[PDB]
């Protein structure tokens, strides 16, 4: 069990089932309001990459959709996003799809999808557009 | 009364009335999120057959509908076998003469929508896929 | 004040006002699920007639509607006898001059729909089928 | 399973273990105050005998103590008849060969003290005075 | 309809579920009803006096005959000479239901009174403007 | 501050702002059900007049609407005297030159729907004919 | 950090993210009813200017919208002077180049509707009318 | 009613009775922990003098004790000026002829023990040290 | 991680620290009343052996005491076989060299008093003789 | 304000006053059970040094006692190295001239007893043993 996962989040990850979603929220993300109907777990001292790595050790990404990981598209007009490659690299560790497992949603569509999440993890990730929705797959 | 039923589930089964539904959720099912507005009872160490057997000893299946038991249909392109469906049919036949004919089905997403209306979701540890089962309560005459 | 009425139900009956409804649920009725947004009072050891008689001693039936008492109609093809309907009519006639004319009916699923709006559901142990009754409160 | 037992009390009876006590409270008993730290189940329309009969069908009396059933003694100088004590002894005899020898007693205020330790207090409508009974659960 | 109109539904519930020996406090306007009643049920009756509350309660609440003095007043602080005519009003209202009348009323020193009131099942917060108009009532038997 | 106002109601009256409504409900009104999403204050031993009188000492009536007080319209057949309406008009006149002109009305079922939106319902013991009253709070300048 | 901000409001301001709104409510605003589904923080002893100045030291205004601050428009016919609007624009100018141009407006009832969506309503004692202000949080 | 008092504190002051205590806590005081079993009202942007002035307009000080206001004594060895003590005396003198004589004191830990029994703790932002004040409520005759 | 452990028990096992205790209660044990101040996890369908086996995969037994597992002493004069004690000893031996030497005991009422202090009580359906077991958590080095 | 501090912990640190204590719990510490009556904030992915450094940026150590920081003494016979104690002393020295002299100690079980009185327990992931630290808050002048 990854050391950074608090007992409440371990419980959450275990009780999620096929198709449930969680959000890794970056430091700018309105995690408490979006997650008002969800379980919000604070991880303010941690970045998106280390959180994703920890989750992927125990959380299978859904194979029943082509893109079980979802990023937020940059607002038209709007910075470099190397964390997206970090995310792809981490997914590649566990899932052969790697970067092809990652889709995207326009900002407001992303918020709408995130309000449906079972759990929002409030990170301290300082990179912008570092939000990531993960959809749980099957344990076979 | 089957030894495996915890006091809370005994209370649930008793307070359910005619037409109420419960869900026997397999180990892959999103029991907590689907059951967010229902009573969720954990039974992680038990399989679907053992739970269904216990429930049927104390829970009459509805005769006011043709198919009081509902399975989740396999997603198109998913060819996994489902011998557990046959296990369930055998268990149902022991209590209800309709047997397999009392078992209907719903497309995956339709099944989720119906399960959200259940009074109670039982989170089993059943490892078989598509081992979810909705049960509708009948009358005590 | 009828001895069978528990303190909580006395409070309920007193705080209901003109137009509020209560359901006397028979033993087969889904009282807890239907009453999810209501006050559910358990009276599992009592029949419908006993409960109705007790209630009517303290609960005026609405004269601002035709039919302040409502039965559940038998489902198509169900041929079970319903002698309790005459018992209920007899009891209502002890308190309201309209007697059986104060009793209407709803199809089974429409009955459930109306019962979800009740202020209080009383879960009886009445063994007779179709022994449910919705009552609407009048003025004091 | 006796029809008069509501679902909450069935849960209570099942989750009680060896040595847990419940109180069958008569109509004059301060059930809510004594039971402030316990589960209080209302049974206002039922007598002590009816309730005891129902409980004993599902509740084994403790054989690890001499007197698993306990009555409240009459206040010195209160000469009121207590026929219900013989009714209780008869009911106990039906389920436990000890019969009346399984029944002890406590002075009024000592009875209140013991009752405050009960897991569950059942508030009956029993009109007879000194019709309270503490029952201690045995092994299954 | 035999029930006094001033009793709110919560208090009717309280009066019914009290049993033999349970106590309630009719708290005067100056009484610390919320703090004393921290572990009790507090019912607000701010617009009502002590006499009208007592009169209403006694229509539904039998006073305990297993003790000599089921009603208890607060004793005046030594040196406080304030008139207390409501004590005789309370006696008259009790006498209407219980032959003991004034003899059914005991008293407790101020701080002892607070200690006993903390044990009450319910504290009724009246608006009674008279001092020392607090009254503890102990419930009797319904035979 | 009038003595009849309990501490909770004082808090409510202070918390209310411009446009907020309260209901003075008569003895027959379904106060608890209508106010299920509001704050319900019990005043069972008190009449509509005495309650209104007390409230108006601390509650300004809205001048941004013509009729900040609302009565329930009589049942279509009913010719009964409504002396409490004149009582209410009189009490309003003490604080607001509009007096009776500040009182509007709503049909029974529309009145219930408006009452469901109130911040607070005061459950009085009023027995007078057609005594329910909605009040809308104004500005403190 | 400003002395006037209580610990609960500090937590609110930290947990808000990009796009979240708070309302600074004037003394006449229906802060509790509007904020029924929000966090309402009482600041009854403080004016609108004092509160805005404090908030802006820790709360970045959104640059992803042109007008992240919103005033309530005067009711047509209500000709009351609104000098606080200039006080607000001045305070905004200290942190944001846009100054007065960062302030939009909503008709009275539209304003109430939008305020119902706020994460937090701060209930000021501001005695001036039309002193309400909605603020939308930007990025860090 | 002084404008600085929030609705909840108005409710608190009204529901306190003869002998109940409240604490005006300075900015250094452990108001939340001391007040764990009480009602804690945040007034972080206000000083002790302004709070006391506001409270005294609606809160009578107990005449059944000699000293209804209580300060915290300086820890032996803590040489610090406490000009706010004279401020407090002045404000009390406005309402109670006893003035400075109505103010007693408790050693630090005795003070905390007494404060734990208060009905309400008001958490001020007062930066003056030893600016804590316990007030005991009197009678409304 | 053994499949029988429900999410809530996983959380419990993770949040326990050095010296914390859990009780594996048998089917006759008063788990809800003893555990009134603890977290009670229902495991009604499982035996003491399988729960212990599962727990020990994730839960180190304390080495700062000699006997981190505690059994309930038999009723005086009871000479009934206690085969589950050997089952327990074997399961402990798989993880801890002390094996049976890691197991102590308490008289029935002393055992209840200690169980009242446990962080978590697991309500099993174990019917074997003298099957209650208290476990004390060790260190992760 | 250090990035690692979550909103809830910021609120805790602000609302603590003079003499209130918090515990930085190491990964082996029974943070949830000891903190049953406190606020427990999870910081599982962070070590003791990192947390102490962040806390000391916003939390003044009490000068009204000689030793406002408290360590847990090693169990007699447990000779495990404790280099973190020097790390802690160095971090304290950055804010308080007392440095290591500001650190006292309590025997293990006495440490648990004292920690039960803390306002807040921070559950770190610190892997070193005896890395628990109790901090007592001072005044802001
Ligand atoms: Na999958
Ligand atoms: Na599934
Ligand atoms: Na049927
Ligand atoms: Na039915
Ligand atoms: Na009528
Ligand atoms: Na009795
Ligand atoms: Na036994
Ligand atoms: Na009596
Ligand atoms: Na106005
Ligand atoms: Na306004
Ligand atoms: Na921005
Ligand atoms: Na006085
Ligand atoms: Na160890
Ligand atoms: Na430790
Ligand atoms: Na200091």
């Amino acid at each position: 069990i990854p050391k950074i996962i608090p007992p409440e989040l371990l419980k959450v990850l275990c009780e999620m089932g096929h198709g449930d979603q969680l959000v890794i929220a970056d430091g700018n993300f309105p995690a408490e309001s979006i997650g008002k109907n969800a379980i919000v777990v604070r991880m303010d001292g941690h970045g998106g990459g280390e959180i994703l790595k920890a989750i992927l050790t125990v959380f299978p990404l859904d194979t029943y959709v082509d893109k079980p990981a979802t990023l937020m598209e940059k607002v038209p007009g709007d910075v470099a996003t190397p964390i997206w490659d970090v995310y792809a690299g981490l997914i590649k560790e566990h899932d052969e799809r790697g970067a092809d497992a990652i889709g995207s949603l326009e900002r407001f569509a992303f918020y709408e999808q995130a309000k449906n999440a079972y759990c929002v993890i409030a990170s301290g990730e300082s990179a912008q557009y570092a939000n990531l929705i993960l959809q749980k797959g099957v344990v076979f």
